[PDB]
């Protein structure tokens, strides 16, 4: 570019769930700031030329009673934890999803 860069350019992250108390609109405006873009819902993803979708979860405040075993399957793009979106904004970095996407295994506590 000229006077810009954005380690995200062209993205297009959403965050669903309440999270907590901050992860919410002070997490679209981080990725914003990384070149992402802040998408309303799953289906707001637009394939234009270069914006990359993506999605963002949070198993905190979502507690159970809905079900959160379905994400992936409801949206069309990779969820992967606030996590991702601090680290990346953090050192600046469009870090691998698959360190923050579900994990999705066997067994639970053993």
């Amino acid at each position: 570019g000229s006077q810009d860069r954005k380690i995200f350019r062209g993205l297009e992250i959403c965050c669903y769930g309440p999270f907590t108390n901050m992860p919410t609109d002070q997490l679209e405006w981080m990725v914003q700031l990384c070149g992402a873009s802040v998408v309303k819902e799953l289906s707001s993803f637009t394939l234009g030329t270069g914006v990359h979708p993506i999605v963002v979860v949070q198993p905190d405040a979502w507690t159970e009673d809905n079900g959160f075993h379905a994400i992936g399957q409801m949206c069309e793009a990779p969820v992967v934890t606030r996590e991702w979106v601090l680290d990346s904004v953090a050192l600046y970095q469009c870090q691998e999803l698959d360190t923050y996407l579900i994990p999705q295994i066997p067994h639970s506590h053993y």
